[PDB]
């Protein structure tokens, strides 16, 4: 795919691993390596998305006036939603790290069940927003 799509793919591959919540994952969650890596992957995705939009604007089918401006604002909101979704994933993992750090040596199993259910829902949101964003970019040129 496009560069931003590959960047998002690396975010997906890393989050899929995190969602396994193995002991290897736990180690990287509690050390904050997971949230630092997700931040890096998110920032690269957004950077590539912004640059891709800028390059698409070099080959536009001249459409009307109002249509171009409206479509560019719709695309900017779709990008913003993608970024906020990725930040919501990272923030939920930050919350989990703080909860584990408060609970001495006690069992995290219930925390992990709850985290997994919530991550499944955050992924569903990120994924529908990404598919929507791809569709808007795909029609953006011809307008």
């Amino acid at each position: 795919g496009q560069r931003w799509e590959l960047a998002l793919g690396r975010f997906w591959d890393y989050l899929r691993w995190v969602q396994t919540l193995s002991e290897q994952v736990q180690e990287e969650l509690l050390s904050s390596q997971v949230t630092q890596e997700l931040r890096a992957l998110m920032d690269e995705t957004m950077k590539e998305l912004k640059a891709y939009k800028s390059e698409l604007e070099e080959q536009l089918t001249p459409v009307a006036e109002e249509t171009r401006a409206r479509l560019s604002k719709e695309l900017q909101a779709a990008q913003a939603r993608l970024g906020a979704d990725m930040e919501d994933v990272r923030g939920r993992l930050v919350q989990y790290r703080g909860e584990v750090q408060a609970m001495l040596g006690q069992s995290t199993e219930e925390l992990r069940v709850r985290l997994a259910s919530h991550l499944r829902k955050l992924r569903k949101r990120l994924l529908r927003d990404a598919d929507d964003l791809q569709k808007r970019l795909a029609v953006y040129q011809a307008g």
